[PDB]
């Protein structure tokens, strides 16, 4: 699914634990990368700059429709491959096409059942979310959430720290559903 030969995306979390699951990746059509470069800076570490350098496989679209109906704040993430590596994870939050968080981090690989996984568990959610999220969730309807969220987006660019290759780029998108239709995401390839 979301995934090279090289790097494959195993679990993704976003929760908040008294445990409430904002999104939950669990482990495919194309879409036109210019369709979204707006969404993202044109800056350096840009979608439309990264996507230049390649390689094209590597970059996936998540859309998500988040659960807002329910602390501590996470993000869990989990990674394998066959190959020892050590990883760079960044993560770019955008509002309004413009850069507001980098979040910076690493993990090397650990031997178990005959793969390598990363495990970046329950890393802290930074705090220009979590407000956010609290804020978001005061909303009195649906419709206006998606609205507010048509502006903001998240970048992940997975590296191998020693070779600087790209790995994996994941462009995220985001709406809320109903607590009756629960948390659903809907993975992309990126082409151009
Ligand atoms: C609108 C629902 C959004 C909730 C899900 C959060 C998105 C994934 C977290 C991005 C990576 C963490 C960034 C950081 O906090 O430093």
């Amino acid at each position: 699914g979301l995934g090279t030969a090289r790097l494959q995306l195993v679990e993704f979390s976003a929760f908040v634990e008294p445990r409430h699951l904002f999104v939950h990746i669990s482990q495919l059509e194309s879409v036109d990368v210019r369709q979204i470069y707006d969404k993202f800076p044109e800056k350096k570490g840009g979608l439309r700059e990264l996507y230049d350098r390649g390689p094209p496989h590597a970059f996936f679209l998540v859309k998500f429709w988040a659960d807002l109906n329910w602390g501590f704040y996470g993000v869990s993430s989990q990674y394998e491959s066959l190959e020892h590596m050590t990883l760079t994870c960044s993560s770019k939050v955008c509002s309004f096409g413009k850069q507001v968080v980098e979040k910076v981090e690493t993990e090397r690989a650990q031997l178990e059942d005959g793969r390598f996984v990363y495990r970046l568990l329950r890393s802290p959610m930074c705090e220009y979310l979590v407000n956010f999220l609290h804020k978001l969730r005061q909303l009195p309807e649906r419709y206006m959430m998606n609205s507010v969220l048509e502006n903001f987006t998240i970048l992940q660019v997975v590296t191998n720290r020693d070779t600087q290759e790209l790995l994996l780029c994941t462009a995220y998108v985001f709406e809320v559903s109903t607590s009756e239709r629960g948390a659903q995401h809907h993975i992309y390839r990126l082409v151009r």
